[PDB]
């Protein structure tokens, strides 16, 4: 039996979960005879991320249907589904090359999760193996700490359909990230930030830490171009758990995040290199926490503040966003395990 504190051997199994696995690729429509989970190759994704920035170039110029439909049939045959009763949905518009996308997104980290759970070597309990294997210290955060009650005053405030829950918040420490961050920690404007992802990404994400798409990738939907994203607004991250009320558990992150000067924006615009002496984008929203109730934690700005109106004009966002777009400027502090009650 396992040494570790029960909350974070449920987070083991939470994260390491392969029906959850499974259950992910019999929702995204994949046959599962053609294309198993522990058959994936990286180097299979990788040039379907092609085959779908070749769609949304042919999309974009206007092309022979008889193009485009050609592309969209060599990703579905490079990709094996199963639609049932239905035909196989057209890529042919911008939306549509994002779902599938996203889709490729969520395989390589079930990739990588599967990877690491088969990998391996008897004397040790399979929680304890499995998480040495993720390579993050992880500790559980006292509810009666002035940590937890700054975490969950975060929470609270920054929440404007459903209400949201604290279940567990663990601080981690990633192995390498000390060392990768130390120089960026030298940048002013240190932030703690939101993350969010769904849980079947979190294997990958503590084993590697947050990542920048790969070039292959499409970068429809990257409103600021291929970076690492912040919010500092819960409920704006907490959209990206893809939380179910089938279960309405999710994984959030708080990241530190060095954004020095930042290259503040209204609107779309991708990002390929940052104005000199700029290293960050914040995209800017209609609403902004309160400034004048900015805390700090451990040196780093956490902007807990209640929402209130920003007062720019011309604004396409309800609220912020951060982008950084070099890996070593995260450092990634907490996990919160939260319970989405929805009203
Ligand atoms: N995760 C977050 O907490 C987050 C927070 C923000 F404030 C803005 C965000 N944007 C994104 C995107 C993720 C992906 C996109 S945008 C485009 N298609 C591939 C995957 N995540 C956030």
């Amino acid at each position: 039996k396992s040494k570790l504190p029960k909350p974070v051997q449920d987070l083991i199994k939470m994260i390491f979960d392969v029906e959850s696995m499974k259950k992910a690729m019999v929702e995204y429509e994949i046959d599962l005879q053609k294309m198993p989970l522990g058959k994936l190759s990286k180097r299979q994704i990788q040039a379907a991320y092609s085959i779908l920035s070749e769609v949304q170039q042919a999309v974009s110029q206007g092309s022979s249907d008889s193009q485009i439909l050609d592309l969209s049939n060599r990703f579905y045959t490079l990709i094996p589904h199963d639609f049932g009763m239905k035909k196989p949905p057209l890529l042919n518009n911008a939306d549509s090359v994002q779902a599938k996308a996203e889709m490729l997104d969520n395989l390589l980290d079930i990739e990588v999760a599967y990877s690491l759970l088969r990998g391996g070597s008897s004397s040790k309990d399979p929680i304890d193996v499995n998480y040495e294997k993720l390579k993050t210290d992880i500790k559980v955060v006292d509810r009666d700490s002035e940590e937890a009650e700054i975490i969950r005053k975060y929470v609270k405030n920054t929440h404007a359909a459903y209400d949201l829950e604290v279940i567990d918040i663990f601080k981690i420490e990633r192995e390498g990230e000390c060392q990768r961050y130390k120089p960026f920690k030298q940048l002013h404007n240190r932030r703690l930030l939101w993350h969010g992802s769904r849980t079947t990404n979190f294997a990958g994400i503590l084993s590697q830490g947050l990542r920048i798409a790969p070039p292959e990738a499409p970068v429809t939907g990257y409103m600021f171009g291929k970076g690492i994203y912040f919010a500092d607004m819960v409920s704006k991250s907490a959209n990206y758990c893809h939380t179910s009320q089938g279960d309405p558990i999710g994984l959030i992150l708080l990241g530190e995040v060095a954004l020095g000067n930042m290259y503040e924006l209204k609107h779309a615009s991708h990002i390929s290199k940052l104005p000199k002496g700029k290293h960050s984008v914040k995209g800017l929203g209609k609403t902004t926490p309160d400034p004048s109730a900015n805390i700090s934690l451990d040196g780093v700005d956490v902007p807990l503040g209640t929402g209130i109106s920003s007062g720019v004009n011309d604004t396409s966002l309800l609220y912020n966003e951060y982008i950084v777009y070099d890996i070593a400027q995260v450092n990634l502090k907490y996990l919160l395990k939260l319970k989405f009650n929805f009203k």
